[PDB]
């Protein structure tokens, strides 16, 4: 099955999954010269006050924060979305080194790490029926950087021993994500695609300018994780990244000039 390796990496995913050269693929490069400042997009509103988080799962390929999405208690809303889209789950993207891991890149720039809160678009009723619309998942992007400590990511890295290996989960509720977020809501703005298989294009995508810090201990904490499963032979999670897409007929727009 599909992974990060060299045997099953984002080179081999077109066999199982065509789509992966289709014509709105994730992530892609920001060209900051190019992208172009659009006055009328809204404000972004992240209301998270309510937010329910449940479990924390280790997947095989990253580990998920997973929320209750049975009613509208954390939603995204503004910014270049119709409607409202529900949290469901946020996961990272992260590298062996601090040179690499971010999935979108700045002006070729690549961070150490990406943030990704995954919201579906309640006027499709569940996140399976979200998944077939061109605009069914709004996806909030933010850079990770190696610095100073995140706070608010730390309850985070301190569960993580308990959800080594695949398949492994943990309660993890009263967890709140607004301590992951970065002080500017300011965006770059485009449609495009899951960046794992299936790679369906159903995202419109919001890349935060602002990168968040993390500490050198934090990330360690991440690479410390296990692709493989309990009793099978130790793969460190890192690199479960894929690189930057063609662009095609796709503009990025500047929520700020
Ligand atoms: C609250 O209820 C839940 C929350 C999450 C789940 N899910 C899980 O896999 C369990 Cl963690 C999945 C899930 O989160 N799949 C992720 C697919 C995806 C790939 C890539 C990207 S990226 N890299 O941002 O482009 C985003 C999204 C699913 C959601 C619904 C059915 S299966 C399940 C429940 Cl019912
Ligand atoms: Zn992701």
């Amino acid at each position: 099955h599909w992974g990060y390796g060299k045997h099953n990496g984002p080179e081999h995913w077109h066999k199982d999954f065509p789509i992966a050269k289709g014509e709105r693929q994730s992530p892609v490069d920001i060209d900051t010269h190019t992208a172009k400042y659009d006055p009328s997009l809204k404000p972004l509103s992240v209301s998270y006050d309510q937010a329910t988080s449940l479990r924390i799962l280790n997947n095989g390929h990253a580990f998920n924060v997973e929320f209750d999405d049975s009613q509208d208690k954390a939603v995204l809303k503004g910014g270049p979305l119709d409607g409202t889209y529900r949290l469901i789950q946020f996961h990272f993207h992260w590298g062996s080194l601090d040179g690499q891991g971010s999935e979108h890149t700045v002006d070729k720039k690549k961070y150490a790490a990406e943030l990704h809160l995954v919201h579906w678009n309640t006027k499709y009723g569940d996140f399976g029926k979200a998944v077939q619309q061109p605009d069914g998942l709004a996806v909030l992007g933010i850079f990770l950087k190696v610095g100073s400590a995140k706070p608010g990511l730390q309850k985070v890295v301190d569960v993580l021993d308990s959800i080594k290996t695949k398949g492994k989960s943990a309660d993890f509720t009263n967890f709140d994500p607004r301590g992951l977020l970065p002080e500017s809501l300011d965006y770059w703005t485009y449609p495009g695609s899951l960046t794992t298989p299936p790679l369906l294009e159903c995202v419109t995508w919001i890349v935060l300018k602002e990168p968040i810090s993390v500490s050198s201990e934090q990330v360690l904490k991440f690479r410390k994780l296990n692709f493989n499963g309990e009793g099978e032979p130790e793969e460190l999670m890192v690199d479960n990244w894929r690189p930057a897409q063609p662009l095609k007929n796709r503009q990025i727009k500047a929520s700020f000039k």
